[PDB]
RNA sequence: AAAAA
RNA sequence: AAAAA
RNA sequence: AAAAA
RNA sequence: AAAAA
């Protein structure tokens, strides 16, 4: 004899997807960042980054006339040869920013695959630029330039959509892949920012959207997932670099700011205080002509008429040879080499190869943080400690995180609602902190949460 | 056969002044900050401070019922026993600002001394709140007093984390002493005015013979950040968000009387009542209120008896933590504070999954606070809560802000305060950058050391 | 048309085994450890522990009001609820020590298994002790007393052996189960010390003997996998120790010496050092008691005829009152206490509530680490801070840890060479630590190696 | 109508000395230590060392270049031009070791004085080889040489990281002063003598007017562990092994003897032929030979030159690495060292996974020095070697080493040196525990200062 | 770099 | 959490 | 708390 | 990497 126990509605299922999310570089470290989203036998690669201080552990840097398979060695850059273990075809390489942490290592990798790059803007101007810079023979990706909020068909099953965002870069988007069964969302090097000082507000509402819409799985960075709270605002570094630079009572002592040639948004900021306090603002060294410059260009950041830009070093000790001869008092520096790169500005100021002499009591202000790597934190200290000696006065650390806190990691993952979530950019170390956290939000390792290493393939089936 | 010249002085000449620095507490730690300025046979103590940490390693605190031998033996408070070995009496005790590392110790030193007890408006209405005796005189930023025939003191105003702070100057006939400590420029507060360049540098001029000046930050890079930046940090952290409903807790010292300004007026910009809670709340926001330092929303309510509180939080948990901003007591983790008391679930407010504790406020570092503050942080997050941590700006000087300071008032002699020797370390390397030198025009005093300073 | 592409050998297979490696507790934090190893249907618990440090942030402490649940939900002690989710029955219970972290929670746990506890004469010596301290009604789980180098059959397909290994407790073994399709070993609160001061030599012929028979997985410790070199013998402490105690021109002072009452080489090595300079050695508090008296019992240890134990308040105010007046410098009391623990005969001392006052010049001798905990850290230094203003001298850190370094774990590794690893007893970042050092070893994450969390099962089918 | 009383004092007498405490170098930082102590007006030099991390940070290291005064713009060495302003004549150079940081500047500093260089018969020989002209006197620990009618130097024998270190107390008709800096109490050395603690004592009864003395570890709490423990824990690195055919390379100073010494026996209980590797090991190993210091077996062998060394690996390669114990220089990372060479490939010897590289020295805590460590260990590990870090002990005293030393000299003042400030506030807090008074009896000197001590 | 009731 | 010419 | 060739 | 009575 027999009862019954009950019916279970059963869901349809128009479409299956099979989506594999590779590692492959920047899971198991900083810097050189890499990962290929596979659908079906699609595949999009996502950023392709250099790390650098595998190379400065190298008394040879050279950096340029060593190929693709000695860099791997030394990795410094993606190791993609595990792409020919990877069952699809290549069909286009996203970039979802211009700093060298996602397209160093774009001339040593991209010209293998036949694929075009698919970027930002000013991103795309960067990924010119600097392809235009290696002078091997020979061939160059076409790119593709793709702007937050627009969508772009690469297949009949896979499109891809960029969502603004915020970071220490302008124009920096997460990507989103559209598949016949639901979204792939890559956010990585971002930040929310309800306050920016040159973007836009974030697409929260997109956000919330595609959390509705269906997202299959997330990679986000795990970065400072460690870190409590939220990430200050752009603007609380606006502020602290206006109080340094405007409150002072010892006004004519000669001022030299240091900071990212990429981070545009405080360029922007200095700039615009130089002119606050009755200084010519001088941009001095190669890389603040490039993106600076390529920033004005595309109409990203307004310069005022009397902004200078040298690239050149005869150009540049030149005019530290004027503005030492015309009163420091009347110039605002804004040059390279916070890390204390040897050949940067700063740097070369400090060895006295230069006309511009520091005397006792100049203030030079690093508007950044020390990279946590004994290499520049080595190049950082022989800096300070010669500009000290000379008398000067160090502003460090004036600067805020282009990262997202824990709690921003934890909206995000409210609203995106991913099914899967798989941490990137990052140690392991990293990737563990953020695994709590996600844990928190209801996730649970090894069945919606993925720790991955580089080299390694999470296939997921979607019905 | 062999010969050379000197000239010899005359004897003739073309009241005579004899400074003493004495440290009494706070040179050798924090907290029980006590100076004492002698000038020939006439002395202004200044300040007379409480060290809590020395308090909290015994489990018994009751810090009224211990006679002032005792905590001195703990120490607690300044060894002040020392002053039976000076050549001077004490003609005034000056309180630069109202907080515990100033006044802490009052109740049980003051007394002692046939003296007045000269302070700000705001630093006078909590010393006397705080009695429950000398004279007390209220005396503003930007006023003098007359002292004696040959002292007098001025208030300069200055910038820390509790309203209405003053510098120190000790007009004698030879010059000025300045004192300048628990301070911080700020050219942009939220809350008083912006110190007195203009002074301090006219100061410098007329001939400052001493600075007494603390070390706290000297070893910190650069300038501190304003208040400014806590407002606007404070700001991200209560407005933008996309877990708007969620029911949000703010945690900061009740003597912090600008940040607790700011946090009520993000609650009207919120939408959210402010419900002050926890008797020092009452004490001290509630006295800013009455002598109109602060201004307060009509909706603004504030409670400082346990049962008074436990029902206002009964009263918020029956009716939506969406529609209140709790402004409490506890972000050292103090036990019996408020925020202590709902992590522990003694109270109708029960935390639940979501729900936003910030601290606005950093972790002091000392083992027993950390200790206090872990086991805190660990219970409400083991009920879910979402800790946002460090919303919080420095109340000390930096390093070069301490460069413009002696800058400005061009000191003959420097002497850092308010901290350990290894602080001191610190502002000793940067004065030494400035031209001063140990041991000669830069002096490393330890508690119960007596600096004599003569006319050359 | 067709060819041959050639042939495979295939094995065979006279018998499948289906393991579980089940996570209870100690693979999310430090003290609660509990691990369940299920062959087929039949489960043997490996250990018991109990977490101090969430007992601590409680003002109630209590610890033996409490039940089990309330342990649990402040946890404390393992959540082995999720035991009801396992497809097994408890056959045994292995204790690999009797230390706290391994048999802390064993009276709040053991009782609701009908299986017998497993252990070696110390540890046995030491939970029947505990056991009858509850005195609640009622049931004791029988105790099988079980040697290192002995084998004990528990099932016609279970066997259990003991492997003797060093540890900051006498007794401590590596167990292994083995089964018909080979060995699951586990070795955790462990350490390789060659020149042991009181155990024996680790029995590396039968690791290496096991690693050729078969090892399907092992268990074992992450907790200083990310410590550098080698774990410095016991041996190091013993010469560190005796230095500071003859080793000194200020002779006649008074000192006493603080440890872990389960550190019975150590408590050896000072009573020792007592008879070699003319001191009487007393041992003070109530585990003192416990531990070395079981141990002396049992012939673990040696004592001489003039040591004297004291376990009770009136007997140890007494025996510091009879010093104090016969002089400090004619006796060396080893005593509880160096964590700062409230109500230990150090705390006492430094609270003045004893007869016994400590006058300056002397010293006070911390054999033991301080535990990177808030509220160890917070008693610790209240301890320290009273001792010192009473002129104390203090001497901390006189110790050697008690657990395996990277290398340890590597050789340990190479030995056993086991199928698949799982690193237990500590945080995620410690097993972090200890994946770098395995996938370096030749492992491979989420294939050899695994990463396990609290509640979690790792399923395992041996052919 | 009123009265009191008063005892004067007589003017009659019931030769003075005038002591000068000169700071030169090493007492605002690490390395070039340079002190000079002035008996009325003959002054007694002690010590002249380098300091390697100011040399570092300029990328053109060639310190035979650069004259003195460069190096004292980068300093580097001491500024002992304040010499010019000393009220004296140099009668002696005292060497207390042979280590750079105490005989690393007397190349360029030396020569200038007409004055001889006194030393230990090891540390005679180092500053000979370096070289490469004052008189060079050899005086052993436990002699005393007369300098003056009026004062005379007594070595007294102590332990470091370096053989033949000694204490030096210079005699005055007044007392002696003594100077006790990179030291380290060792009851159970592998190397040379227990510390005179017998004379120290005697020392304390007879009268000292002032202890120099190191503060660079006064902040490590308890004693410094014995070389024995160095010792041991190298042992159980070397022999307690199941990957025993591995192959082997050890690092560590060239010039810690006993260390080299504990290593090469080890290679022998190994059964690997030990093989000493670099310029630097050869001067410091073979000197200490050649004087009897250190005995060396028979297949021991030494090569200094880069091909001798290159050929030497080549050999090692094609042998058997599991048959060497090579002993080389690189510990932290020198550029051009050999195991920096070896790990950048430019050598024979190729690392392949497995084999064990051991470290018998802590990484020193400078930036420069930690980038070198971390790019050499970074590559060492890539090409699959395993790192034994820190198999290592201190060569310098602790705070309680420091309590027994002033308990048992019982100096009437002491002044701390060879460190930062924030060393000498350890120390300090150590010395006022002890019933010292900065300022008074304790002092804090910075380089350059002269501290002047007079009879009562 | 501060308390808390 | 980044380079630099 | 030291260099290295 | 541990308790304590």
């Amino acid at each position: 004899h027999h009862h019954s126990s009950g019916l279970v509605p059963r869901g349809s299922h128009m479409a299956s997807t099979e989506i594999g999310i590779i590692a492959v570089g920047g899971y198991n470290e900083m810097g050189r960042n890499m990962t290929a989203i596979r659908v079906n036998e699609d595949i999009i690669i996502i950023d392709m980054g250099i790390r650098l201080d595998r190379v400065q552990i190298h008394e040879d840097v050279d950096t340029d006339r060593m190929h693709s398979l000695e860099l791997i060695e030394m990795g410094a850059i993606p190791d993609d040869t595990i792409m020919n273990e990877v069952n699809g075809n290549v069909r286009a390489i996203v970039c979802t920013h211009g700093a060298l942490d996602h397209i160093g290592a774009i001339p040593k990798l991209a010209h293998r695959y036949a694929a075009p790059i698919i970027a930002t803007p000013y991103t795309t101007a960067l990924i010119k630029h600097q392809i235009d810079s290696e002078r091997k023979f020979g061939v160059k990706n076409n790119i593709v330039a793709l702007k937050a909020g627009e969508t772009l068909e690469i297949t009949k099953d896979i499109t891809i959509e960029f969502i603004n965002t915020q970071h220490s870069i302008i124009d920096t988007v997460f990507v989103a892949i559209h598949t016949p069964s639901g979204a792939v969302v890559y956010a990585c090097d971002f930040k929310f920012d309800r306050t920016p000082t040159l973007g836009e507000v974030p697409d929260f509402d997109r956000l919330k959207e595609l959390g509705k819409e269906g997202v299959i799985a997330l990679i986000t960075e795990s970065t400072n997932a460690g870190r409590n709270g939220k990430t200050p605002s752009e603007l609380i570094a606006h502020m602290m670099l206006k109080d340094v630079l405007l409150g002072t009572e010892e006004s004519a002592v000669g001022m030299i700011v240091t900071t990212f040639a990429s981070h545009i948004a405080r360029v922007n900021s200095i700039v615009q205080f130089a002119q606050e306090m009755g200084r010519i603002p001088v941009l001095l060294g190669r890389s603040m002509e490039r993106y600076v410059g390529t920033a004005y260009q595309l109409g990203y950041i307004d310069l005022p008429e009397n902004v200078e830009i040298y690239g050149s070093r005869r150009d540049i000790d030149n005019a530290l040879k004027k503005i030492m001869e015309a009163g420091k008092d009347k110039y605002l520096p804004v040059m390279t080499g916070h890390q204390g790169e040897p050949g940067a500005v700063l740097g070369r100021i400090a060895n006295g190869e230069t006309p511009f002499k520091v005397e006792t009591g100049d203030r030079i202000i690093f508007s950044a943080n020390v990279i946590p790597n004994p290499m520049t934190q080595a190049n950082r200290y022989a800096l300070e400690t010669k500009l000290k000696m000379k008398g000067a006065r160090i502003y460090d650390n004036v600067h805020v995180s282009g990262h997202a806190y824990r709690e921003d990691h934890w909206e995000l993952l409210r609203m995106l609602k991913p099914e899967h979530v798989i941490p990137a950019h990052g140690t392991i170390q990293m990737h563990s902190e953020y695994i709590q956290m996600a844990e928190d939000a209801g996730y649970s390792l090894g069945d919606t949460l993925h720790l991955l290493r580089n080299g390694e393939e999470l296939y997921i089936e979607e019905d």
